[PDB]
This record gives C-alpha cells, sequence and structure tokens, in this order.
C-alpha cells in the first residue's frame, strides 16, 4: 500500500505529520482528537479490527414510556450517586450522602440526598428483586460465639411484637460474633437497640491480598475514621429501635479512600466475603440480613431526611458558601436552590404515593414557597428581562439562569400538581405554567448551534459563554425528552431532535 | 507496524476507510473537511508539497490607526464592488452600480452604491496617485503632437470659446449614419477614460478597445438616450442620458467591457476573462462639444462623488433611501413590501455623505446626512428601522421585520454612520445623532454576548425571536463582525470590545470558549 509522508501545516502555526496517496491526505487521529476535542479508539473483534469514532461518549436515555410522577425519575435508573467521589460517605447517623463538592469539610447537600433517593427509587422499579438471606430472627422456626465474660439470650420484646437477641459484652472483650459467610451480597441490615454505648462490627475478606478489614458502627456521632484495616462510622446512640442498613461495598471503599481533600481517593478494594458480625456493649439485635440491594431503605432514608430538615419557609437551606464565579456575589450559608426544592418535591411526592402518609405531601406542598420570592428576599425566583419568571439553581446576584436546575425545579412542580389534586395543587400548578412559558421562550438562548450553554452568565456578566460539557448537554436532552411526554408543545420535540443531533456532530446551518 | 487500511466507524452509523500504523490511526481529509466543516489543500512549492489546513477562510483587516470620519472606511480599501457578480453594470446615467442582489431586473440598491463610494474613497487614501494622460484641452498648449483627429467627408471640427465655463473646447459635427470623427489615443496601461461633454443634438461618444480575446476590437458606445446596457457581437452600448448641459463623463473601460460581454438575464454576470489591452480611439457622432479628454489609471474621487450625488438626489422626504424590492427574510418573518428602510443603508450613506461634506464643505451633503437619521427614531411598523429588544435596548434594523431580526453587522454599520455624523455636525445639529449613537452603543455592549456561540458568532437573533435554530454567521461575516468591533474599539475605550475582538479572533484558528 503506497503512501507518502506529507507535512501538514495547521492554521499557519504548527506542522504535524500526515500521509498522502495521490490527492487523498490522511491526518493523524492524535491531532484530530485533541484539536476538535473528539473521541475514538481501535476495537478488536474476532477477525476484524475497526476504529470507532465518537463525537462524545455521553448517551441519551432510552425513554420507554411517557413520564409519570410514581415512575422512574427521568434517567436516574442509571445514576450511581454513592460512587461519586464528591460523596465522602453515607452518614452513619442519617443514612444519606455527606458531600464535599465545594470544600473538604463535608455537608448535607440536599440535591445529592434527593438524587440518592430518586436513583434508588428508580432502580427499585427496573432491577431484578434482591436475594435476601436471613441470619437471625430469634424465633422458634446456632453459630453465635459467646466468649467468657459475655452472655446472650432470646427474649420477648412486647414493644415490637417479636423475639429479639439480647447481648452483653464489655469493650475489653472480643465481643459476641455471628458467622455469616455471604460471597455474593453486601448490603447488611439489622434492627438495633442499645442499653449502653457500644458497637456492631462487620469483618470482610477483601481483594487487597486477601486481607481482613473490619467496619465498626459505633454508638457515637464521630466523623468517619480509617486506621490500618479498621473503618469507623458513628451511627449515633440507637437507644430506641431502628433498622440499620449499610452497603458494605460503599462503606469499605469510602473508608479506605478517606481523604482530607474534596475527593475520595480512588481504590480498587472490594469485599469478597462478609465473614462475621461482632456486638459489643449491652443491647438487643433482630432481623440480621444480607441483601443484594436495599433500594427502598435508601429511598426512605432520603425521604425522611428531607422531612426532618425542611425549614419553616419550606426550604432545604444549603449551609455552605458557594462562589459561582467572578461577577457573582458569593452565596452566604442558608441559600436555597430551585433544583434542591424540585428534586426534594419529586422525592416526597413519590414517598407520598407509596405510603399515603400525608406528612410527605405536606412537606412537598410547603416546598413551593421559596419559588414565590426573589433571590435577594431568600427565595429562588429570578426574572429574565422583566418578562420571564425563572427558578434559580443558584440564586445569585446578578441572576445566573442555569438551565438544568431550572428544568428539575419544573419537574418537581409537575409531580406535585399532578399528585396534590385541584385544590391544593393550585400554587404548584401556577408556578409550573409560568415556568414552562419561560422555558419555551428562553430555550433558544442556550443553543450554540453545536452544543448548549450551561447558564446565561455570558449575557449577565458580559463574558464568554459557559458551554455545557457533553454530560450536561445530555442532561438537557433527557430533561426536554421528559417534558416532551407531559407537554405536547412542538418546541420541545424540535429542540430534542436538534440537540440530539449535536451529540453526533451535526451543526446548525450557517448563512 | 506497517501502513494498512482500517475501517473507521463514525458515530455508530457510517464506516469510512482510514489508515493505520501500529497505534496511530489516520483519517481521510475528505471526511475531516466535511464533518467538521473546515478547509485545506495541497500546495505546490519548488520540488516540495505541503498540505495546509485552515479552520476558517476569511481574514481580519489589519487596522493601521484609530478610526476617524475623514479616513479610510474600516476595511473597504480592499473591497472591489464593481467586479461583484451582483453588480450588473455601472449605470451610464447615474455613474453608480445597478445591482441584482435579490431579483434579475436590476435596481439601484443604496448599500451597494454607498459601498462603491466608501471603497473608492478609501482607495483614494491608500493607492499610488494615478497616471493621467491628457489628449485634448483645446488651448494653445496643443501645438505639438497629439493632433490626431480624423474628420471624414460630411464632418467638421473647430476649437471654440465657451463663455459658460471659461475655457476652450472642441466642437464637432458628424451625422449618426457616418463613421464619426475620431481621435487616436493608443494607451496600453490605463483604462479610465474621462471627458467633459455637451451635446446640442442626439449622438454617441464611442471608445474602441483592443482586447485579450485574440487581439479583437470591441467598441463601447456611450449613447445620448436612457437605454441601460446592450451587447451584440463586438459592440457594447450604454445610455448616458441627454448630456445637453456640461458634465464630466468618467468610465472604467475594463468594467464597462466585462459587464457588457458578461450581459446576462440572471442575477449574476457571466464570468469572463476578457481584458482591454489598448484604448485605440474615441469616436464622436451628432453635434456637440468635447473637452479635457483623459485616460487615467484610477478615478477614485469621481466614483466617490457619483455615489454621494446619487444619495443626495435619491433621499426621500423621510430621509430614507427606500429599498424598492420585496425581501422575505425567512420562515416566520413577515415579507418586507417595497419602500422598507435599512439601518445599514442609512448608516453607510451617512458615512459617505459626511466624507463628501468634510471634503467640499458643501452643506447639501451634511443636511442630507442629518435627515438620514430620521428613520432611526421610528419603529419598523411605522416605516422606520428601530426595534427594541425586550423593552430595554434600542436597536437599528438592517431588516425592519416583524418580529424584529436584530442583525448584528447592519446595526454596527448604522452606529459608525451616526459616529461620523455626530463628530462632524457640531453641538447643536449633532444632538439627535449623538443621542441615537449613545443609546445604540449601550445596546451593543449589553447584547454582544447573545451573538457569541463560544466558537463563532450568530448573524442575527432569529433563534430567540422565532423559537428556531440559530442563523450562524459564515466566516466572512464573522470577520466582518471582528473588523467592525476592532474599529469601534478605537472610538470607545470600553474593555468589552477589546475582550470580544480577541476571543472572536481566536475562533478563526479553532479556539473555543471553555466548557464547564
Ligand atoms: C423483626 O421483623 C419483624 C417483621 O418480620 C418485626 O415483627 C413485626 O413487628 C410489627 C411491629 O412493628 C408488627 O406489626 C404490628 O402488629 C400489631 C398486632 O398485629 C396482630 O394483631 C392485630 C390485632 O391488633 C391483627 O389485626 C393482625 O393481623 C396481627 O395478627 C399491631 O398492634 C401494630 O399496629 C400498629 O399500627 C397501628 C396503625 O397502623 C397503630 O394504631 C397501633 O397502635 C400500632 O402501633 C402493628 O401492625 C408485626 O405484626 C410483626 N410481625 C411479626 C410476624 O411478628 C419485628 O418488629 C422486627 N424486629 C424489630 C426489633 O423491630
Ligand atoms: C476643462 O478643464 C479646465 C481646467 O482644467 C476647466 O477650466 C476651468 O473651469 C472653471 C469653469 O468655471 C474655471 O473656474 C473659475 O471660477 C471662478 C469663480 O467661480 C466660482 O465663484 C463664483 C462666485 O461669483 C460662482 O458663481 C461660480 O459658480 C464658482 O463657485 C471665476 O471667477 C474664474 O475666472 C477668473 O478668476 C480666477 C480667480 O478668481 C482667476 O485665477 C482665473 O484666471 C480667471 O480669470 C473661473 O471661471 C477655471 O478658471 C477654469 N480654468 C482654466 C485654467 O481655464 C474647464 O471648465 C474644463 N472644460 C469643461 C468643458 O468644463
Ligand atoms: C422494590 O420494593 C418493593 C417494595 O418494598 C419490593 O417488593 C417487596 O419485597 C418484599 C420481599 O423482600 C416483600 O415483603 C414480604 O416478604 C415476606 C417473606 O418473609 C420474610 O420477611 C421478613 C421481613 O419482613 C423476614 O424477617 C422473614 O424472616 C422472611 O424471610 C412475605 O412472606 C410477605 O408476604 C411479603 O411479600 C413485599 O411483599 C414486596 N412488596 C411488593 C409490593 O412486591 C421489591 O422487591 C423491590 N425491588 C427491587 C428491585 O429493589
Ligand atoms: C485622491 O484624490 C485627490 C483629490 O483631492 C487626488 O489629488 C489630486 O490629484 C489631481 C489630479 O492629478 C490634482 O489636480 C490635484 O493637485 C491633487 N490634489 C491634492 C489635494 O493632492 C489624488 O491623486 C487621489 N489619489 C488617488 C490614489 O486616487
Ligand atoms: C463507652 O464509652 C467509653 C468512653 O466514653 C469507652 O471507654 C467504652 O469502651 C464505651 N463502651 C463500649 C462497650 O464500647
Ligand atoms: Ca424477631
Ligand atoms: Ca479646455
Ligand atoms: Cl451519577
Ligand atoms: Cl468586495
Amino acid at each position: 500500500l503506497k503512501y507518502e509522508e506529507i507535512d501538514c501545516l495547521i492554521n499557519d502555526e504548527h506542522t504535524i505529520k500526515g500521509r498522502r496517496e495521490g490527492n487523498e491526505v490522511f491526518l493523524p487521529f492524535t491531532w484530530v482528537e485533541k484539536y476538535f476535542d473528539v473521541y475514538g479508539k481501535v476495537v478488536q473483534y474476532d477477525g476484524y479490527d475497526r476504529f470507532e469514532f465518537s463525537h462524545s461518549y455521553s448517551k441519551v436515555y432510552a425513554q420507554r414510556a411517557p413520564y409519570h410522577p410514581d415512575g422512574v425519575f427521568m434517567s436516574f435508573e442509571g445514576y450511581n450517586v454513592e460512587v461519586r467521589d464528591r460523596v465522602k460517605c453515607i452518614s452513619g447517623v442519617e443514612g444519606v450522602p455527606l458531600s464535599t463538592q465545594w470544600g473538604p469539610q463535608g455537608y448535607f447537600y440536599p440535591i445529592q440526598i434527593a438524587q440518592y433517593g430518586l436513583s434508588h427509587y428508580s432502580k427499585n422499579l427496573t432491577e431484578k428483586p434482591p436475594h435476601i438471606e436471613v441470619y437471625e430472627t430469634a424465633e422458634d422456626r446456632n453459630d453465635w460465639t459467646v466468649p467468657k465474660g459475655c452472655f446472650m439470650a432470646n427474649v420477648a420484646d412486647k414493644s415490637r411484637f417479636t423475639n429479639v437477641k439480647q447481648f452483653i459484652a464489655p469493650e475489653t472483650s472480643e465481643g459476641v460474633s455471628l458467622q455469616l459467610g455471604n460471597t455474593k451480597d453486601f448490603i447488611i441490615s439489622f434492627d438495633l437497640k442499645f442499653l449502653t454505648n457500644g458497637s456492631v462490627s462487620v469483618v470482610l475478606e477483601t481483594t487487597e491480598k486477601n486481607q481482613l478489614f473490619t467496619i465498626h458502627y459505633v454508638s457515637n456521632a464521630q466523623l468517619i475514621a480509617f486506621k490500618e484495616r479498621d473503618i469507623y462510622y458513628g451511627i449515633g446512640p440507637r437507644t430506641s429501635w431502628s433498622t440499620v442498613t449499610r452497603d458494605l461495598v460503599t462503606d469499605l471503599r469510602k473508608g479506605v479512600g478517606l481523604s482530607n481533600t474534596k475527593a475520595v481517593k480512588p481504590t480498587k478494594i472490594m469485599p469478597k466475603k462478609v465473614v462475621r458480625l461482632i456486638a459489643k456493649g449491652k443491647g438487643f439485635l433482630d432481623n440480621i440480613t444480607i441483601s443484594t440491594t436495599a433500594h427502598m431503605a435508601a429511598f426512605f432514608a432520603a425521604s425522611d431526611w428531607l422531612v426532618r430538615n425542611q425549614d419553616e419557609k419550606g426550604g432545604w437551606p444549603i449551609m455552605v458558601t458557594r462562589k459561582l464565579g467572578e461577577g457573582f456575589k458569593s452565596l452566604e450559608p442558608g441559600w436555597y436552590s430551585a433544583m434542591a426544592q424540585g428534586q426534594a418535591i419529586s422525592t416526597l411526592v413519590r414517598a407520598y404515593l407509596l405510603t399515603k402518609d400525608h406528612i410527605f405531601l405536606n412537606s412537598a406542598l410547603r416546598a413551593t414557597a421559596p419559588y414565590k420570592f426573589l433571590s435577594e428576599q431568600h427565595g429562588v425566583k429570578a426574572v429574565f428581562m422583566n418578562k420571564h419568571d425563572w427558578y434559580e439553581e443558584y440564586p445569585t446576584t446578578p441572576s445566573s439562569f442555569v438551565l438544568n436546575g431550572f428544568m428539575y425545579s419544573l419537574i418537581g412542580l409537575y409531580d406535585l400538581k399532578e399528585t396534590a389534586g385541584e385544590k391544593l395543587g393550585k400554587e404548584a400548578r401556577s408556578l409550573y405554567e409560568r415556568g414552562m412559558e419561560s422555558l419555551k421562550a428562553m430555550l433558544p438562548l442556550y443553543d450554540t448551534g453545536s452544543g448548549t450553554i450551561y447558564d446565561l452568565r455570558h449575557f449577565m456578566l458580559g463574558i464568554a459563554p459557559n458551554l455545557a460539557r457533553w454530560d450536561y448537554h445530555t442532561t438537557h436532552i433527557n430533561q426536554l425528552q421528559l417534558l416532551s411526554t407531559i407537554d405536547e408543545s412542538p418546541v420541545f420535540k424540535e429542540f430534542v431532535k436538534r440537540w440530539k443531533s449535536y451529540l453526533k456532530g451535526s451543526r446548525a446551518k450557517h448563512n
């Protein structure tokens, strides 16, 4: 195959090496990939090599049905919140993500918590039912080890209509130990009440050279800690009955990856066997279980967190500073987010539809309040050019007009208005209608002709556009694809189609 | 590792043929060019080939100095309006371009005429002075050669005083059936012919050209009627009107030849490579007078003034140059019925007229420029050019559509016109221009970001106004945007103009704004 090397001058400033066969010139992908910011690689199949080029690796969610409030939440069946490195851990006390997106301290960010919930809710609807192995009920329907100094016994508990295992072990002892031996499933679950302080510990055989790591759930409020091969999580007093549910995969990886930075250090470590459970102090223990997944317990932990942490104004105040960029006043702690409000509402509505417990709906109804107040009056409302109401992901001065957060704020209002009924849904209905009018009018401002912009800070600050990376662009499409199944407006379908095409390299026509 | 074919799947839908050497994959430029919409070619040097790649195709004008109203007009020293295929010819009557931009009929489009003038004005300031050869003054300077008239049977000629304009003049009588009276010229280098002319009766002044089409003689007849342009075989006819009063006729024989032989019924002049190589002789028919016969390399100021005079005579009572063709800007935009005004026309005309005023101090030019701001005060629906963006920023429309269109380049030309006028008119009379400019520049600074894609510019805001895809600016309009902003940046020290120019320039060599 006869070819000639040829110098290839690039915009009169750099020379790269190409190849030539008569008139056809061939450019190295090393250059193409960097210069155009595109993707490809050689893929080896049985008796066929093929280079495979992509404009992006991000992919649009394959919607299977029109959206409905009790169904999967957009594309979140495929999200995995807990592996994100901005999640420092799943809180021992609250059973939800503690995030570190903006500083290393670790704070409850409501969005991450709602997305934890929504993603698990969605996986509950799409994944295969979990295998559930029961190790201890305490009934009449063993392999505990009680060393000297310790006692164990089955006892009635009238308070909760069951039999229960009581244990007494001092902290100087080896504790009382239940052999488990699960090779496949790593979500451990048990009912727990402590009389005195103590610990429930889980020993794991890992893939790090066959070593045993132990995860201690201790009855204090201690921040996550990691020494050698011991991981410590504070689960609070548990001096009343509650179900503890812990993903040993996540809990192991977050412990070994413990960092003083805003990102968990990557680790490959996996548990390969849940060896045994170790009880110390004085207390009670029931329903000891290992499951493939515990999606509804994750969903409810998020739901209950939202109910308990909503403030008197119906907001989830965000208790860290956020500096959105030069030009934007810094957001002082206690700011609200339209994305938080909406995602929370979408979570609470789902909790209500499952349980019929009006505590969930009552929280969702209150959560519209911040939508009514401008950013400078402790709300999330912004007005674009004295004409279009908007609900801000970041209620900055000047206004920021972030697209994706806004669309989640609307999906929440849709969820609520479809669920509250005509009377009580009035406020949600009205905020939604106004918001969808704004969105239809303003969508074109986010369209570059070969991508989307993330926000309107170019217009509001007089600077370069803050273009959306491909994964945010895909989110825009997923959002509009969703809206397009609950609102029959042609504009949503047109924009979805064009925005999809951008992902495969299509451009708007030039003149 | 040896050069080998490899299949290359593109976005999981089409397979192209590339090459591979070990790990390095090489993609055909045939694909790269079309998929990313870029440019390149193999260029031949002495025993050495090189492929040359460009992200874009236009270039930014190298601005030399801060802009001022009596200087060159932006980049227009490098425009050549008359060779554009949308210029059907230079009118014999009006001495300015007749254009065919949207319909084949041919109409006087103000923008093309203003640009004709501004470009010649700018060339006057940058080109070398023209060589000027004088063939007849009719005085007593004409004792030695050139003599050179052939006055055949039936015809007469004489030098005669003309009290009307304090000079001697050549009088001619030739019937139109004769071969006419003929002055040998023989210029090989210069092709702009110029002569003062008054006709008593009908007639023609004709110019014979040796051309590069196998040495053939073509004759261009400037005839005393309003007939526009005709072409049979080797004769070209232009109507120059009665000329029964003294006037300077000035004609580019290159253009006049090429427009004639390229005469078409379509929107575009047929391309030709025919050039004149010799202006052989001038032929006078009918009864009249003839003075100051000249051939020059260029006649920039005559072109400029022809444009200026056309603008003064054709301005309407509303101070506009009405555009007399229907214009449908695109689906969603109401059709513009004839008589619509353009902010680009108004501004460019003003920039022309101000320059004419600064040169001549004839207040007719300034007063026409002052009237030309009136359409800027009136909304599109009231037969002006003003649009308002979201109840907040005044704008001056290139196309005063419903809904508003907000075309960027037209707007910036409308502002450079107002700048020229307000800098020139003085405190009292410049008030209106001052105010329209200030409001315009405030709008521009606020709205510039809406035209920035992060790797190009948008031409207009039809995407926002109609709910459709952006009308992205082709690269030559992108460089126009930069040339405009580069100019404004020398008359307004706002940092925003400097930052945008720099970023917009970087887009030309494939830089992008950062993604998040
Ligand atoms: C380990 O796991 C098991 C589940 O497998 C748990 O055992 C269950 O415990 C719950 C208590 O939380 C039991 O639910 C309660 O049942 C009580 C009586 O049920 C029987 O009798 C009634 C007549 O009253 C019959 O109708 C019924 O069919 C049963 O035969 C109820 O009194 C409780 O009602 C509560 O809710 C209502 C509102 O709905 C309140 O108004 C009441 O005041 C009251 O609070 C409740 O329904 C459940 O039956 C147990 N199941 C079994 C099979 O034992 C263990 O609790 C768990 N371990 C720990 C430590 O939590
Ligand atoms: C061929 O080319 C030659 C020049 O190359 C031309 O000859 C010149 O043409 C003009 C014709 O008008 C002569 O212009 C001079 O105008 C003076 C006043 O005119 C102005 O001011 C009055 C105000 O009352 C207005 O009415 C008028 O419209 C103008 O605004 C006259 O006064 C001149 O006459 C004498 O005065 C001047 C100084 O003021 C003396 O220096 C002169 O020598 C002269 O005696 C004169 O009319 C100009 O002088 C001509 N130049 C020469 C050298 O002859 C031809 O016109 C051109 N051929 C054709 C056919 O156009
Ligand atoms: C999505 O969430 C759904 C709702 O939470 C899940 O379906 C539910 O799955 C459970 C099965 O784990 C069913 O609960 C009961 O199961 C018992 C079996 O006895 C055991 O139960 C107790 C604990 O309560 C245990 O301690 C005992 O020792 C036993 O081992 C049945 O006998 C009951 O009748 C009852 O079925 C729910 O019924 C079931 N609900 C529904 C609506 O299906 C679903 O699996 C989740 N899916 C995913 C993919 O996560
Ligand atoms: C630009 O225009 C000016 C007209 O002012 C030209 O300068 C004149 O040239 C004529 C013809 O040779 C002379 O009669 C004058 O003496 C000149 N006037 C001045 C003020 O210099 C100039 O030649 C033109 N230049 C170009 C490149 O077109
Ligand atoms: C309870 O707390 C004390 C310190 O406050 C600690 O020393 C002790 O070991 C704890 N008890 C158990 C059973 O872990
Ligand atoms: Ca029990
Ligand atoms: Ca004379
Ligand atoms: Cl995710
Ligand atoms: Cl041009």
